[PDB]
């Protein structure tokens, strides 16, 4: 038997909090300098492991193709280090803010930007033909079009030079984690839900694949099918605020399970799957024998869970229904890889949502968690809304060990770690950062706050064919989750 008081150390889960958006400005500046070095002081003290920050890709590489200037996040990234803080950096190829609401406005690059004049097709776009400037569509991931390099290309330049001009920090440890953004705000996901475009929770979202270029593609496809005359779904699926009920393709036994539907739906899912795959190959190559890991963050759609159509997560790209398990698959992908699967929601409980809404944050929460631990990854998380009350502390603290802490080892079922969304005002106010620094004690297993690193970044195995990793899809029991924390942030146990 364990001896009393002695709690094993492979029961801590590390903590970053998110750096305020704009710590790097738009013009490459890192303003404030002291007001940050306070935070991170205030960070470090409170026990939190790290910081998480957006490296973006419209302030790095601004001036033009390959002239990339680093010199404001070296400034940062040293600041965090002499702070006592590890850092993850997101590879952020994608555009931050823009609405009104948003403090800070940085698009990709002018310089693509201009191509998209001419060429608008190089967007996500919906059947109406609005295009979403946020990321360059998959698309193009192959398409030189941008002056003489494709999509894929400029990723992997990027990333290189991130890492020949970040060396020092790399093999210091000082960057623990890259974050490989594939996809507006960073996930790997379709923008079938953009704010935008008019859309509101909890819309069913829609369907992303109308650029000439995967238009292109589909019509290719469905011919080999032998149905060259199968389009891709058209007003049947209804717009971005529609209910599944009153859609066609959405409905009970709608147009999502014929065979046309079911084809249209694994054509989608798959171009996302394989835009995973070659962005996160082309990471591992740059990455490969770093202590350092590479992750790919998937947004969790938890509304029409508890509809049969799925809608949201279809419109998504995450083809998960009744007996097709559409998340072990992208695992699977990353597990090629040795990438890691940053999830969200880990604070949400379903009686917080509205019953219209037929959202089930947990049960969701439940199924992508165990779907990438049966394929032998890691998987880390954020809470998907800022929140600073015990409800949600303990949500996460039960999402991150869900058969809560083992005195004999290790626990069975351990996020690798959780990112705070996020570093502000608020979270600093002083009852707010009390209750805070609780749930990183807790997070910690009460331990105390522990400083070593990541494994040595593996190289990716060999390829496997899309039919081989559609045997991932096979629908199965996720583990048991308990129903409460272990260890609650007001420090009682409900076990006794």
């Amino acid at each position: 038997a364990p001896i009393p008081g002695v709690m094993p150390i492979g029961n801590y889960v590390s903590l970053y909090v998110m750096l305020p958006l704009g710590v790097v400005n738009a013009d490459n500046v890192f303003p404030d300098k002291e007001k940050v070095e306070d935070e991170l002081k205030q960070v470090k003290a409170g026990g939190c492991d790290g910081v998480m920050v957006d490296v973006w890709w419209g302030i790095i590489e601004a001036k033009g193709p390959k002239q990339y200037d680093w010199s404001a996040y070296r400034e940062l990234f040293q600041l965090v280090k002499k702070c006592g803080l590890k850092i993850q950096a997101i590879m952020s190829f994608h555009q931050c803010g823009g609405n009104v609401g948003d403090a800070v406005f940085i698009p990709i690059p002018q310089w693509i930007l201009q191509i998209g004049d001419k060429n608008p097709d190089i967007f996500y776009t919906n059947r109406a033909g609005n295009r979403n400037q946020e990321y360059l569509s998959l698309g193009v991931d192959n398409q030189r079009l941008f002056q003489g390099r494709t999509a894929l290309e400029m990723y992997r330049d990027f990333m290189e030079s991130f890492r020949d001009n970040m060396a020092d920090f790399l093999k210091a440890g000082d960057i623990v984690d890259i974050e490989v953004g594939c996809g507006a705000a960073g996930e790997l996901r379709y923008p079938s839900y953009p704010e935008t475009q008019g859309w509101v929770f909890p819309g069913i979202g829609e369907f992303q694949c109308y650029d000439k270029y995967m238009v292109a593609d589909w019509k290719e496809a469905v011919k080999q099918a032998g149905n060259a005359d199968w389009e891709m779904p058209g007003k049947g699926a209804g717009t971005y605020n529609d209910t599944p009920d009153k859609t066609e393709f959405f409905r009970p036994n709608g147009t999502y399970k014929t065979d046309m539907g079911k084809f249209f739906l694994t054509w989608y899912s798959n171009k996302l799957i394989i835009h995973g795959d070659q962005v996160l190959e082309e990471a591992n190559k740059v990455f490969v024998g770093l202590r350092v890991n590479i992750a790919a963050k998937v947004s969790g759609i938890h509304w029409w869970y508890n509809h049969v159509s799925h809608a949201a997560e279809l419109t998504a790209g995450f083809y998960n229904v009744a007996g097709r398990d559409g998340y072990r698959p992208i695992a699977r992908m990353l597990a090629r890889h040795h990438a890691t699967l940053n999830f969200t929601c880990l604070e949400m409980r379903d009686s917080e949502q509205p019953a219209e809404a037929k959202s089930a944050p947990q049960e969701l929460v439940q199924q992508v968690l165990s779907s990438g631990w049966k394929e032998y990854i890691d998987v880390a998380g954020e809470n998907a809304l800022p929140r600073y009350d015990a409800t949600a502390y303990n949500q996460m603290l039960l999402l991150v060990r869900p058969n809560g802490v083992n005195l004999n080892g290790p626990p069975k079922l351990k996020m690798s770690g959780l990112t705070y969304l996020r570093l502000s005002d608020d979270l600093l106010q002083t009852d707010n950062f009390e209750l805070f620094k609780k749930f990183v004690k807790k997070m910690h297993a009460d331990l105390d706050p522990s400083p070593i690193s990541p494994a040595v970044l593996e190289r990716s195995n060999s390829a496997i064919t899309i039919d081989e990793l559609m045997e991932a899809t096979k629908g199965s029991r996720p583990f048991p989750w308990y129903d409460v924390t272990d260890m609650p942030v007001d420090g009682s146990n409900p076990f006794d």
